[PDB]
């Protein structure tokens, strides 16, 4: 009864196996976007005391997903799988709980919204 | 006491009278910006045991309000109303609790930030 | 061991100095998006009991900081000394709950994912 939303932060290839698999387990929708990662790291400065922060700002796809009967943990965990590839840039993935949902064209409310 | 974020995933006509709408239930200020809807379906393969999976992208607006006076429920079935159209891609609308909400010139937090 | 995502949504100037000023307080990525807000203010019509709406259209700075080691209220508070300038457009800060997080090429969860 509980409802989810499944945020995956992540490198721009490889989404249409993302598709396959998502649709496989059950999923049957979500958005996309592409926005900006931006690495943060402490620098030395030329004194003892300084600290200077350099950065860098990649491409990133994010990627949203509404489940309720469709289990959490078989989202994101196929999400790792089809998404790993060691090298660094592989993403994150975060899990939010829901109030509610509202579907706009039938009126109902729930995990029968989605 | 409560906050509450709404956000609107909808189809990307009929925004003004959505802004009128809103307007004059006490909502102040919202953010929007355009994103993909992606639908996935469960397809035949040529055999028995075969998944694959079809899917479009669409065009969607997504809308976000912050409220704690203005009742989200005023929020919802305002949204409903106004964005309804029967017709396959009129979207959703997503309920999560927040925290906290800080104005940042006057430096207020909670239902007074907003 | 919670977990938080802070959400900015400001003016797109001094952008620099945050990534200053979150770098040093611990912060190692954030992820950011242009975005639109809306003001929304009730105005008079011609007959006494009409309300009509008035809105203007202006640019957003969406930023979101994942944190659980990094205080939230460390975030929090040097978002708002940076981002200051009195002048009505200085935006707002929302913080969530997370239920978790997943480093996709680790595969760790929880606060050792970020
Ligand atoms: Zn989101
Ligand atoms: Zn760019
Ligand atoms: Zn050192
Ligand atoms: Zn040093
Ligand atoms: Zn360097
Ligand atoms: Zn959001
Ligand atoms: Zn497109
Ligand atoms: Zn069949
Ligand atoms: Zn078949
Ligand atoms: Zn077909
Ligand atoms: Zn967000
Ligand atoms: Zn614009
Ligand atoms: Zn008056
Ligand atoms: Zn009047
Ligand atoms: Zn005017």
């Amino acid at each position: 009864s509980h409802m989810f939303k499944v945020e995956i932060v992540t490198r721009p290839a490889n989404f249409e196996k993302l598709k396959q698999e998502l649709g496989k387990i059950g999923v049957t929708s979500l958005t996309f976007s592409n926005v900006h990662g931006c690495g943060l790291q402490k620098a030395h400065t030329e004194l003892y005391r300084g600290v200077k922060i350099e950065s860098n700002v990649y491409e990133r796809l994010k990627i949203e997903i509404v489940v309720s009967k469709v289990p959490v943990d078989q989202v994101t965990e196929t999400a790792k799988r089809v998404l790993k590839t060691g090298s660094p840039g592989d993403g994150k993935i975060f899990v939010y709980e829901i109030s509610n949902t509202i579907n706009i064209r039938t009126g109902e409310e729930g995990p029968e919204a989605l």
